């Protein structure tokens, strides 16, 4: 229908005298925190609930056909993850042995804490490249040479394999112990508002450059070349400048065997995942590939008559738990709060894209103490980081998945793959593990694709995700991060502190205010300059509201002043010896502003006095009531600067200046 | 008086349908690159006139209370800027012959280049010690080691000297050149707007610090207590347990000396605060009780009969200027990129605590040039980095002082006190002038006063200022403001990711919409609700957003699809076999103080309009005014059902179109 209002003009004072504010609720500190603590039995068994999960979805089971989807999801999800954990493997610098011990502990430990179904905790790439960073940067290579085999001019002083995969192996464990602290210690101080900073273009980029460094190690694996671990500032860089430089020391079967079934794998998964209307179920390329792979190398003796690189270091069994290495904790704080921040990061993404594809609910702080128990979990047998991989989350997913039964199903399979199974894998290249890595690569390759659709949004958006991708290629990839969170924060700041001021007009006969550098038929008032300053004024950005009313008035107040006093003087000399022209008022429409940031409310009070030396009234127009009970505390209302300065809406300051210059000439 | 605004109600395309747009420039620089300053005079006269700050106060001033008052100022200043160079000078492993150069020359170039007042530059102690540390590092102790002088058992190793610091010198002149000319590229780009990012609680609660921390190096040299170099994390502190456990060995003939003088210097300095109105001119007790010192040292010979300490090595003559060495300015430059940054932070810093108790806001662009060149100035004479001390600035300002002509005549006192009065203040205790500036610290002491009074007004910057005095105590001045400056920005974060958001009521017979929380015998319209969040929705407040509308609805849209899908199913089996909703109808987000969106905005934004809609409850919106709209139609928000029509100019216009449609 139509809008018509009419009412007087409440400006600031008119409006507080006939309306009973509401009283503020009693803190009582005391009875506060009594009251809090909760001791009835209904507040303890739901926090039961909450902290252990496992007892919501398990008595309610659909056992009838939910068992059969379960086991079949739980043995192809098997196949998939121990795949993914001895491929991972090499990105951790542990032997094979224990991607499978990380692919099964965790399940363990996140079946009776979990609150996801769908999500198969595991390896993952980025997680287990920054693994591999720390434990370089915390033990490299030259670290652990015996002088030993009687060299042909010095010490021969060769590789030192045996006691280094234990010292990596307990570095590692001490790591994953030290993340799951840091995970148990954000999930239960229920700061989990940290992870909120990690946008989407800089969680893009960061995946975009960290599967970048995948391709690159995974390349330096596949071309079976020795570096030098470069670890620091340019490390992706200089290890590539090094591979380009080494590339006389391949093995031409390890790379034509590494290509071949990187073009399969890439084609089948390609032809699976664009005709899913003629095959329901994903083909397991990954599964058929390794097979025959395992097949063609035992058949030929590819270790002895083609130098081939393969694992051959298995010890098929389990070992006891052994107890961390404390005391490395200060050395590696912030890279395990790295290495926790991103694995939380990834987990909460895929969580909640399989929950609303599939219309579940996700606890973020039930994630967080999950995984922490997890992790913690796995620091006692000698495992890694586990987070879900988007490819492996995907296999269950497609296959049929309702519990994380399937993912208990899914642990049996790779404990029978470490118990007895397992030794087969021996003549396995460790080409095909590290290239089936390269294959997943495809997704968060594809990433690069939405700078241009970027761009044509939001460009600070956009320019965070350049700048996220290209830092965390510089200045290595933990400390990329860092790098992102600070530069998102400084764009966010950049944003408030430049806002977007207009000469905001009204329509002809109307009370709606629009800006009048984008309609051309609008009417300004006679003398008065509206203006509008979104941004809220704190000590930042106070000189741009100064600037900015400078250029929307004309003129400057400090200027027009001192020029009226050097006129004055002039006149009480003259008679011994015997600018602000249009400007009639200025209304401040401070309508967007949350904050006041009392620093800046001595700048606006020093502006409306220095504004009353010229006779050049400013008001506001929008004011909040919590910004005004703010500026009330901060000293602002003095005997002169009253209410009556304030007005509630934009029209009703224009009307009371047309009502006091038609009543006052 | 009631006014008639009669007018249909408008949306967004119901509001663009009959007006028109304007034609965005998009202002090429192809074309444009001329436009600043082509052929105009009047904007080469205007740069010309702020690039040389003395044509604007100097042809101003007033001489009634500027004469007096500035000269018993700059003989203050003065005295205190002579103790520092023959102080600071010892601190940078050189010799002390050039700490007085260091108060002369930059102050006559910076008297005509810069307009800041309250500000004598010179040596900073905590600077002092920076130069020092990358001058032993690049240089050996021991240049030669001349092994003569028929030692005991081996060769008398003695240490080189006229080689040795004439090459510390030499090392100290290029590196004071090198951070000039760095000091000035960077006024070149005119990266100015640094010196906005330095609050009031920032600015105060580094200058208590600072002030505690010359509180505590003018401590040890009052008590003669030898210290070790402390600097970098619990700088202050170690130095504080150091003077404790070292306090035996004090001289306890000047210790009773300036404790005498401390109690006598700021009785008068009240005395005259109380009597400001009988007596005009404040009486310049800083000249009387340095001659009075320098007469009873001299006349009782406190250091050869007492072991009072004194100066007695005050040298004479100018040097002529000496040109730099280029070939190590590389070696350099990986150093005094540092020691440039926070040397502009502290200058500013002292700028910044005296421009709230006078309006004299100063820029930052010309600051950074003036002591830019200045430093510039200072070198080819073998002269030290052109900061400013924390005490000199507050002698300066506490005992009158109207311009930066009370730094023209200290060096007047300075450049007679080199020439022909030498031997004047050569008995002088090193008390009475340590022990001064203790008195003029009671400006900067009494701004902690400020913490009770920050706190009634806002809790935000209480906690501000007191963060930063903590943290500049235990990292040091050079870390302190840093570790603040990011703390400042980060309550900025926080305040704009965690707002009041309160759900609006409007009032009876009347379209004014305000909190419901804050006020009473309001009305809200049944089944439509209004939320104001009052921030933008960025990439932080995404969720918080979310958790702003699922608890001012009472419900989780979320919560209740899945229920609701699996009643359906539920009910769907039993009758194969055999046979919590709020009635809320729509909410309105008063989204109208949102500055900016980006694309997790309006992501979110749009996810949460599309999962109300699956719950049959409509969201509507409020005044997207002219940015904000503009950027949800670029980022793709319309594509096939949303549209501009669920949007409104007014809050009411919301309100009317939910209750016509029912
Ligand atoms: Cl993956």
């Amino acid at each position: 229908c139509s809008y018509t209002v009419s009412r007087p003009v409440y400006s600031e004072l008119a409006f507080q005298q006939q309306r009973e504010r509401r009283l503020p609720e009693r803190r009582t500190l005391r009875d506060s925190l009594a009251r809090s603590c909760s001791c009835s039995r209904k507040r303890a068994f739901g926090v039961v609930k909450t902290l252990l999960p496992i007892l919501d979805w398990l008595p309610k089971y659909r056992v009838k056909e939910w068992l059969l989807s379960d086991i079949i999801s739980g043995v192809s999800t098997g196949l998939v993850g121990t795949l993914q954990g001895m491929a991972y493997a090499l990105l951790a610098a542990v032997p094979v042995q224990f991607g499978l011990y990380s692919a099964f502990f965790p399940i363990l430990t996140y079946f009776v804490f979990g609150t996801s179904r769908h999500i198969s905790v595991g390896p993952f790439p980025v997680v287990s490249l920054m693994v591999g960073s720390v434990v370089l940067s915390m033990a490299p290579d030259d670290h652990f040479l015996v002088p030993s085999g009687n060299g042909s001019a010095l010490n021969s002083t060769t590789l030192d394999t045996g006691t280094r995969d234990a010292a990596r192996v307990l570095l590692a464990s001490t790591l994953t112990l030290l993340v799951g602290i840091i995970q148990l210690v954000f999930g239960g101080l229920q700061i989990g508002f940290i992870v909120r900073y990690l946008a989407d273009p800089l969680v893009g980029g960061f995946t975009t450059a960290a599967a970048f460094q995948v391709l690159v190690s995974q390349l330096k694996i596949v071309l079976n070349v020795s570096t030098k671990n470069y670890n620091g500032i340019l490390s992706i860089i200089y290890t590539l400048i090094e591979i380009f430089q080494n590339i006389g020391d391949t093995n031409i079967a390890d790379f034509i065997a590494g290509l071949l079934t990187i073009i399969v794998c890439m084609a089948v998964k390609e032809l699976n995942d664009r005709f899913k209307h003629r095959i329901p179920v994903p083909i397991p390329i990954e599964v058929i590939v390794t097979i025959i792979a395992t097949a063609i190398s035992y058949g030929a003796n590819l270790e002895k008559n083609y130098n081939a690189g393969i694992v051959k270091s298995i010890p098929s069994g389990f070992l006891p738990p052994v107890l961390p290495s404390v005391g490395l904790f200060s050395d590696m704080l912030a890279a395990s709060f790295s290495i926790a921040v991103v694995a939380y990061a990834i987990a909460v993404s895929v969580g909640k894209v399989y929950a609303t594809k599939h219309d579940y609910v996700i606890d973020g702080n039930q994630e967080f103490i999950a995984f922490g128990i997890s992790n913690v979990f796995s620091g006692f047998f000698s495992c890694f980081v586990a987070t879900t991989a988007l490819s492996r989350t995907a296999v269950q997913e497609s296959t049929g998945g309702k519990t994380q039964v399937a993912g208990l199903i899914s642990a049996v399979i790779v404990m029978v793959a470490i118990v007895a199974l397992g030794r087969l894998l021996e003549p396995l290249q460790k080409s095909v593990l590290a290239a089936v890595v390269i294959a997943n690569l495809k997704g968060m390759f594809m990433q690069v694709c939405d700078v241009p659709r970027l761009w044509k949004q939001n460009k600070t958006d956009a320019v965070i995700w350049v700048f996220t991708c290209i830092m965390s290629i510089i200045l290595g990839l933990d400390l990329g991060l860092l790098a992102g969170l600070l530069f998102a924060l400084l764009t966010v700041v950049l944003r408030v502190q430049f806002p977007s001021w207009n000469g905001l007009g009204s329509v002809p006969s109307t009370d709606i205010y629009k800006s009048i550098t984008h309609y051309k038929n609008l009417e300004e008032p006679e003398g008065v300059k509206i203006l509008r300053f979104s941004s809220p004024i704190f000590y930042g950005n106070v000189d741009g509201f100064k600037k900015c009313i400078n250029s929307t008035v004309g003129f400057d107040a400090i200027r027009v002043y001192n020029k009226r006093l050097k006129a004055l003087r002039r006149i009480q000399k003259l008679i011994k010896k015997g600018p602000k022209v249009p400007i009639h008022s200025l209304v401040l429409d401070c309508g967007a502003v949350s904050f006041l940031d009392v620093v800046g409310v001595r700048s606006l009070r020093m502006i409306v006095k220095e504004f009353q030396r010229i006779d050049v009234n400013v008001y506001f127009a929008l004011l909040q009531d919590d910004v005004l009970e703010k500026m009330e505390q901060c000293g602002f209302f003095d005997d002169n600067i009253r209410k009556d300065r304030f007005f509630l809406t934009v029209h009703d300051a224009i009307l009371h200046l047309q009502n006091q210059v038609k009543s006052r000439e």
